[PDB]
């Protein structure tokens, strides 16, 4: 029952709260959401990441704001899934603070920054999503092209039509790329 | 991804420009139209990482046989990202032959593939799968110790409780403390 779970989440075993947190995000209500929020504070760095990608399957935009917060946690893979999760809420209250995380220590969580950008598709990201093309990081830069895709739309075009002409390396060919499949 | 791009992205599989094929294989995952099916398989060979992952992850996501040899094989990749799709790929499919080699990839030295394995093996709920995620409450990886944990957890059974009862009693560390709680629940 979500409210033993719910419950379960304050118990002292952080083996029994990992438990919780997972289970309440593959059978989550709304009922889960509030607990759950809290659990993005657990001693315990998987709680908080099981935490974040249940709150991002649930969907409710409680979670858009605490969320935000995560993307500052100490721990890359739970700021990694606190990326993802803002992603697929999708509040366009996420865009600043993602933007932001495309320059987070972490490739694996730039990657998910660049990812959740493109799913929010609010074109702000256009501008640093093409400077992500020149991450240090290939995949990072392949991360950042995709999400740019993903968003379409004028302003992007635009922004190609400048690459295809004056821009070089990955970011000229995904701008070659991009005018030639549109 | 256009559906209607099946035969494009196929043939761009092919590109000169690893970009292209890495947007092909990606695509193809999401579409996902069995048609792509041998040309993934192709794609596992590719020399680019990105896109032998893209081609993984996409095979696992449709779920055709003919992928688990394969993907077996990709878990001997270079490349420790490739080998945590092939593994999460073929706990998808739930093709039994996979239940040996990812018993070997228990013992992959990234974690996050270790991670993927164990979970792969609760998800075939293969038995012979049992003995070797006990052992693995014994890795040096938290979080590896958690996906054996909760791997047995999916796989049940008797020779599960079996074992979980005998390391209530003798084991130590995190490995008792899933065991004492295997049993209270």
């Amino acid at each position: 029952k979500v409210e033993m779970y719910i419950k379960n989440l304050q118990d002292d075993s952080y083996y029994v709260r990992r438990a919780a947190a997972y289970a309440l995000g593959k059978i989550g209500d709304e009922r889960a959401v509030e607990p759950l929020i809290k659990a993005l504070k657990d001693e315990d760095a998987w709680v908080r990441r099981a935490a974040a990608d249940a709150l991002g399957q649930i969907g409710d935009e409680r979670a858009v704001e605490p969320l935000i917060k995560a993307l500052k946690d100490e721990d890359g893979w739970v700021r990694q899934s606190a990326a993802v999760a803002l992603g697929q809420i999708g509040d366009e209250r996420a865009v600043e603070p993602l933007i932001k995380a495309l320059k987070d220590e972490d490739w694996f969580v730039r990657i998910a920054a660049a990812f959740a950008l493109g799913e929010i598709g609010d074109e702000r990201a256009v501008e640093p999503l093409i400077k992500a093309l020149k991450d240090e990081d290939g995949w990072v830069r392949q991360s950042a092209a995709d999400a740019l895709g993903e968003i379409g739309g004028e302003r992007v075009r635009a922004a190609m039509e400048k690459l295809a002409e004056t821009g070089t390396g990955f970011a000229r060919k995904v701008a070659v790329n991009y005018l030639e499949t549109h």
